[PDB]
């Protein structure tokens, strides 16, 4: 910590406060994020995150494990997702720019499922821009480094909006799936400029999913009626269509949003093959206003 002046609280993330901070010796602006808790296995986890480097994964700059303590220490970016969607909400942000960013998370996304890392827990507030039109995936491969908590160390509820279907049904494994899911619904918030499923707890989420794609069952998503907390006595909702929930978005944004949110994470799309949809097929990297 010492090492570092700290500027200002980003804010509280998942694992503890995160600040923009100052290298004392080197004058590098960082993100400081102190992991709250040690661990042997989540040292060797984290260390080999160090390694997965990427020019759309926000870059892991060091790990300090002093004084029975952990800090990480990221490269810095002004902005995320967030902050960018709501300053930009009168009039959206430009279909050119959701593509690029699209097309530049998946490509990240790739990269780290073909090193079997997954987030686990995409949300506009983790994906990070710049003013070079980069966009960024911050905190990868953490959740299975410390876990997943319902509630921050200062009490902020953890948002379930993005959250795969296969986890409220309580899977115990996780696939590269869940990262894909996540995307999607940040794709389609993005166009939108409205969540997809706002949900306020575990059975609220899932009912907005249902609501929304249809009650799951065995014919769309083989296996399902036996996972861990499906109940025979759901309520079985109708699917709706595409057109109807993200209508500004064209045919190949919404065929492959379909395909990015299928119940069967085996059935959905690798981050890999929906960077190949025709969707992509003009894509170019604007620059944001910012
Ligand atoms: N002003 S802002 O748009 O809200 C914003 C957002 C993000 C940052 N930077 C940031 C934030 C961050 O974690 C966030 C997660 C959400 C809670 C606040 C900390 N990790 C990071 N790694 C590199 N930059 N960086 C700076 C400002």
């Amino acid at each position: 910590m010492e090492n570092f002046q700290k500027v200002e609280k980003i804010g509280e993330g998942t694992y503890g406060v995160v600040y923009k901070a100052r290298n004392k010796l080197t004058g590098e602006v960082v993100a400081l994020k102190k992991i709250r808790l040690v661990p042997s296995t989540a040292i060797r986890e984290i260390s080999l995150l160090k390694e997965l480097n990427h020019p759309n994964i926000v870059k892991l700059l060091d790990v300090i494990h002093t004084e029975n303590k952990l800090y990480l220490v990221f490269e810095f970016l002004h902005q995320d997702l967030k902050k960018f969607m709501d300053a930009s909400a009168l009039t959206g942000i430009p279909l050119p720019l959701i593509k690029s960013y699209l097309f530049q998370l998946l490509q990240g996304l790739a990269f780290c499922h073909s090193h079997r890392v997954l987030h686990r827990d995409l949300k506009p507030q983790n994906l990070l821009i710049n003013t070079e039109g980069a966009i960024k995936l911050a905190d990868f491969g953490l959740a299975r480094a410390f876990g997943v908590p319902v509630r921050t160390y200062t009490h902020e509820v953890v948002t379930l909006w993005y959250r795969a279907p296969e986890i409220l049904l309580g899977c115990k494994y996780y696939s590269t799936a869940v990262d894909i899911w996540s995307l999607g619904c940040i794709f389609a918030e993005m166009v939108t400029r409205r969540a997809l499923f706002p949900g306020d707890s575990e059975i609220d989420q899932l009912f907005r999913i249902f609501r929304t794609l249809g009650t799951p069952d065995e014919v769309v998503w083989p296996g399902v009626t036996s996972m861990p907390d499906y109940k025979p006595s759901f309520p079985k909702w109708a699917r709706q269509d595409f057109s109807k929930v993200v209508p500004p978005l064209d045919e190949d944004g919404r065929s492959l949003l379909s395909q990015m949110l299928h119940y069967d994470p085996n059935k959905r799309i690798s981050a890999k093959a929906a960077l190949a949809h025709p969707f992509f097929q003009d894509v170019t990297k604007p620059v944001p206003h910012l």
